[PDB]
């Protein structure tokens, strides 16, 4: 049931902004690991005395780097005459939440009709201000709202490149790496307590619960009218046998924050080929494969949809396949990130629901829970 | 002239230390861009509760990652209970540099007879303390003195594979990445005076003044008794019509610190073919090259050591050189390394000065100052 109840107009993912504490090696290693180009660029060459911003696209990707500068080179500026690009930037804020987090996501940003609109609707309706709406250059509307934790969801509205001050990066300096990643499906929230982080977004929100369908966690997924922005969230259960990986993140992250990424192929197969020949020269590692137990039980469940070459091709990559009752999600998660357990990414290809691809089709892979476990029994094998 | 008046014994260049945000995706970065294998690691995975610490190596040269995790992690521990590698690690004074400096080096390790006396004597003749000797399991004996700003001289003494604690990388982790470079030649410190810091260091180490031979700064160079560790300084020339570049970097690292770390490589034509394919896909990037005016005057200067095909080989990579009484010196400059106009490495390869080679056989590039001058008389060519 989609009652379509957006409070506001909202479109589609626009980026996500990390917050580091250099932002050129973390995106350099991002580039190269995940094949994502430089696109642009707003740092001391832009005349931004305050942040160094780096700006990674693949597709309609876009992720977003950004590390504070020593503040003595900005500290005649105010707010009015700032030559910082990201106005809601703020030296204490990056670093405090650096230091607490480790690298992490700081912003989730959404492009929406009238992000001044977006922002006064949500605060009216519950939504903790974090930077108000600033018009960039008369053409680009920013505003911040809190979303979980020291996480924001970021409002990006257009009039009519990818923000004012950012230059575009010169060709020679912007090689075309592609390995097949398009956009950004869905971005994942760990929070000790479900309930009232459901009832909080949701309430300024007007994101509706989207319909899923015993280890380590509960979760419920709000989506926009058109289920093209999705925002799960996961709660630890406690109590079990081995502890839940959720407790884990919120302990190792200093609490609530964002736990996974997951990124849309166009070919998935290509794309995972393309960074396992990178992992241990540069690029991410991924989690170990399911045993061929696993593998040996998806002709069961999927042998309508992948062919025997293609499921055997999941089995080389380590790619996990889960179906609902619309379509089919091909998906497999890295390592994390950086130094802590805490940030991955999740690779997925979606496969039926074709009216264009209608959202979430296939699901979030729950029930890759179970047949995980179950392929597990190959000890007794 | 060689005193030979080391108030120690001294033996080689160890290891460098960077102080991190996130140790492992600074690391994964130069790995690819240097071409530097993953050999050794202290984490969590290793029962290191305090620090990310990631150990590259290429031939004698090892950089050394580190980064601090939450301090909750080990807020039960004390230092007779500690699970830090590296003992002299501290969560508040790791932030603190960084916050300050941005990515750069702490420390400048080298190993000597005995670290526990090399403190003592250092101590004695001037040298401010920053963390006194301990014996890491029976085996290992480290201590640090202060350098110039908060960067340390790491001393590092064994009894008879890093250091304890530190564990072998799976070779599956370990990729065998070699672009021929093979050892730390110097290591160099911008300070704002550089009289005060010579006198302080060769004060409490006994390393003499390696002989050179108005453009920035002037500098001078210190060395140990076989002239194998040498420790270049720089201090700002005021008052020019360029701005000294010496002092662009004292503004942006916040104070003195760590300049450049100059790389010996085996076949330096190797390994510039190789970083500068990298230079775009994750690696570094080159200082603009010299002109063309540049080489056509080299083969008066140097067209008895390389052929006409080698120099034209350093014109198509940008390749400096420069000449001595003693030997001939190859020599090429990264931008900087991260997003402040700060530290920045040098790869240099060193021809004549046989007996092996002598340290610093054809100096530092001193007379690359003036070349490149003259050479820029292109504009009115
Ligand atoms: O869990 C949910 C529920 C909310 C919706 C959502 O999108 C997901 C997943 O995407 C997902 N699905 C599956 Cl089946 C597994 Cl096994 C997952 N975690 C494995 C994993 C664990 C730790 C590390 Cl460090 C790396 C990887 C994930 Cl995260
Ligand atoms: O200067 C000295 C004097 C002390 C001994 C020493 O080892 C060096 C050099 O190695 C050196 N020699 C030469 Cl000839 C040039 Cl032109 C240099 N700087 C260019 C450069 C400037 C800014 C950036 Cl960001 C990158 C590169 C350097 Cl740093
Ligand atoms: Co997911
Ligand atoms: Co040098």
């Amino acid at each position: 049931k989609n009652p379509k109840s957006d409070k506001f107009k909202v479109k589609r993912f626009h980026h996500i902004e990390f917050w580091c504490g250099d932002a050129t090696n973390v995106a350099r290693r991002f580039s190269w690991g995940l094949g994502m180009r430089f696109s642009a660029k707003s740092d001391l060459s832009t005349g931004n005395m305050v942040h160094a911003s780096y700006l990674l696209t693949s597709g309609d990707l876009r992720f977003l780097f950004t590390a504070p500068y020593s503040p003595s080179l900005s500290a005649g500026e105010i707010k009015p005459t700032t030559t910082a690009s990201i106005p809601s930037f703020d030296h204490g804020s990056c670093r405090s939440f650096f230091s607490s987090h480790g690298l992490g996501v700081r912003a989730v940003a959404i492009e929406v009709e009238d992000a001044e609109s977006a922002f006064s609707i949500s605060v009216a309706n519950g939504a903790i201000p974090s930077s108000p709406p600033i018009v960039l250059n008369e053409a680009v509307t920013i505003a911040e709202v809190k979303l979980y934790g020291d996480v924001v969801l970021r409002y990006v509205s257009y009039k009519a490149e990818f923000l004012p001050g950012f230059e575009r990066v010169e060709d020679a300096s912007s090689f075309p790496l592609d390995y097949g990643i398009r956009r950004l499906d869905h971005a994942v929230g760990n929070v000790p307590e479900l309930g009232p982080a459901l009832t909080y977004v949701a309430g300024f929100t007007g994101f509706h619960q989207f319909a899923e369908f015993e280890s380590g966690l509960n979760s419920a997924v709000l989506a926009s009218n058109d289920e093209m922005v999705l925002l799960p969230i996961n709660e630890p259960v406690h109590g079990t046998k081995r502890k839940s990986q959720i407790q884990t993140y919120l302990e190792h992250n200093e609490g609530a924050g964002l736990q996974h990424l997951a990124l849309m192929s166009e070919d998935i197969f290509r794309t995972l080929r393309e960074m396992r020949k990178r992992s241990s020269i540069g690029g991410f590692d991924f989690m170990p494969s399911p045993p061929p137990t696993y593998y040996q039980n998806l002709k069961k469940r999927v042998g309508d949809v992948l062919s025997d070459d293609q499921i055997k091709e999941c089995e080389e990559l380590g790619i996990l396949v889960d179906r609902d009752d619309q379509g089919t999600l091909l998906q497999i998660f890295t390592k994390p990130l950086g130094d802590r357990p805490t940030i991955f990414i999740e690779i997925i290809q979606r496969v039926g629901c074709m009216m264009y691809q209608s959202g979430g089709c296939g699901g979030f892979g729950k029930g890759n829970f179970s047949e995980l476990f179950k392929s597990i029994e190959e000890y007794e094998k």
